[PDB]
């Protein structure tokens, strides 16, 4: 019970490491795993340095943002919370301002898959704009129910949305694949960048955007211990 | 007194460490800090590497850029002096070449916002230029008190201002506060400049421009905190 | 025999480690070498992270692709044996996502020399489409030796081959050779997509390709022990 | 005697591990200092791998580019020689194939000033081409006399000069100096570069080319005590 509550705390940690040594993740920047105990609950470190977070430093949140902890938490965490009531099949949610990522939320050219390690993305990343309903006068922040509810809405069943002029959110069934999407929604950004000034790209199809999409199997695995064998060369535990 | 001033060194030391460990600031750079005891005085290091100034390497000047301190002193300490008499409310000035800031400096392309991390720029990013009142054949330094006055001229009231194939000045109340905005305005640059070869790019509104620069609280704090931690782990004290 | 077998696998945890450390390999590659004491057989690491690698994870295969090791093998591994049987020249096989590279595996613009280092390439880096004779709904994935075939089929008596979509192969006479044109290469296709944005590029002549193409000599060798030594002074073993 | 001339030769390998450390220099690349004591004479490393240069390994060679030494030498050490019979001003002479600059070797967009730091370069960084008087079908290399006094040609009077599609020589009248000198060229390079994509490039004039080019004066110490301190930082010696 409090043995498997630590290991689900210890593996957010290690994602954050992960995220953050290997440029994804910045200061501002978090990411959750609903309790694999309880369905209604999520946890979430206190609002707090990345680079800082402990085990000692989660936080246990309902579906509704709130926790009986006296800690001050993430504004934002309203974002997990709306996807994961949303989204049932959904475990772990990230939230990040991924640089190579960045820049498509706040160009009209869709990020699409360029490569097989791309193909989860789906046809393209849905962008959530908060000036469709709430105006052009916000904070384009998600602190609050409602607007993270839009975010969820345009996020739909996808495994990625963009938050206009502001960041990035992904979504997996497990915090080592949110932590391996991540990673290569990344480089997968880099690449198009690149890309689309190197001559005319040619994109995966639908059909190797389907039959790719289902690959990344083992690979999750594969990618999680070399991004942790990389923290313990780097020393940062 | 004494122990109290010591902590405004350390400080400043700090920030230059952790301006040159995330790339903002290179060999030529230098922040200052209004004396918080006497608003006629402020501290900047003596003419030294940045990667080796320590607490006993800062110096006293007054707002004519001037010391008793016997040890050489920057050139371009009067880009500092003179933003401190014409902006009251800064307590807090930087100078750098930062890399992705750099080419705004040189081209007719304005930096604007772009996500809500740079909603601090204002509208835009003022652009000096030394060629309208001096002509072409200057040294595009910022040595003298004349020159300097019309810098902190296009300043304005604004929080940064470029100057023209020469480098970036950030001011802020705060040294923490000018070391978040020099960290993200680096940042926004990146993202703006990649953006541009992806496609159309939508910029902030004047709305989001005005309520987003707000919401510049207590992530102040969170980033001085991860970047210090960050200096720990390379071993840079 | 045992002897210098195990120089042969740890030429290939060396390579693996350079390969890494240069940012050439990804959590996804992998380097393999034609057994030197018998050409119907080559070495491969079982599948696991490139970083976890040592002397103690290779594995023998056949020509086939096969092998009695009770341990998980790549997926990819017909991609080396293929080549090998093709190819008895080449010694030594290696597949990445070589960042710089990689989008030239997306985009009509051909991959050709712009500097001596990179004459080795030849005229242009040929590019396996395997929708050519799949159509458009395949895993882009290289898991069969009927697929693989078609890849040694459009490598050609080339150095290099793109499989579109998906990532590069390198291949040599020797893994110092691979592992010296696969960081080439890398520069070479960074220099060039910085050149496609900066002006015309004027590229190297095929009489300059054919005579720079050759002095690859020496040089080899001084590669790998500016890389090999960097690899000490990051502790990399 | 022994004693200086040991300074010297300690002043190019730090000199060698600023510019790998600060990314200037590959594995392939070299720097000389023309002997303080005789001018007929310049030192130059044996052909190494760069990270593993010492003070024993420098050899001493005459202005026709040869050496009593029994090692091994660099084939383009005729790049130095023939400059410095050239350029009796020149005390040092460094080739690299630096990254960012690397593109300007093979458009026909020329190296301009576009910042204050850049002024040393001139007007324009002159481009060494072989095939005017060679043809189309050399390798591109500086190994001869006749081709590199060709080189020193192009260079004439000026402090840079880029060989087509092969690399960066500078220049200086110190090793302190082409040091200083090759890092700026790098970051002068990566700005312009940047910024033809964002917008329409305003150029330093040919006054405050004049006028920024002459105060790179306590600079350039200034420069070598950083990256010297950052050698130190990271255990590089
Ligand atoms: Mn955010
Ligand atoms: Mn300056
Ligand atoms: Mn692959
Ligand atoms: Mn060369």
């Amino acid at each position: 019970s409090f043995t498997m509550r630590r290991k689900v705390f210890e593996e957010l940690v290690t994602a954050t490491k992960i995220l953050l040594n290997e440029g994804i993740m910045d200061t501002f920047g978090h990411i959750s795993a609903r309790d694999p105990e309880d369905p209604a609950s999520f946890f979430l470190a206190q609002k707090l340095a990345p680079s800082l977070i402990t085990v000692d430093d989660i936080q246990r949140f309902n579906l509704d943002g709130e926790t009986s902890d006296n800690r001050p938490s993430y504004l934002e965490r309203y974002i997990h919370s709306e996807i994961y009531k949303t989204r049932p099949d959904v475990q772990c949610v990230l939230h990040t301002h991924s640089p190579a990522v960045l820049p498509y939320c706040f160009v009209d050219t869709p990020l699409r898959p360029v490569t097989h390690m791309g193909a989860f993305i789906g046809e393209s990343v849905p962008v959530y704009e908060i000036r469709d309903k709430h105006g052009d006068e916000t904070d384009l922040f998600g602190g609050s129910p409602d607007v993270c509810a839009d975010i969820a809405e345009s996020l739909g069943s996808q495994t990625v949305v963009l938050m206009a002029r502001h960041g990035v959110v992904n979504v997996g069934k497990s915090v080592r694949e949110v932590v391996f999407r991540a990673f290569y929604l990344e480089q997968e950004a880099a690449a198009l960048t690149a890309g689309l000034k190197i001559g005319n790209v040619k994109y995966l199809s639908p059909g190797e955007i389907k039959t790719a999409g289902k690959l990344v199997g083992a690979q999750i695995d594969r990618g999680w211990n070399h991004w942790s064998q990389r923290l313990r060369q780097a020393g940062l535990a």
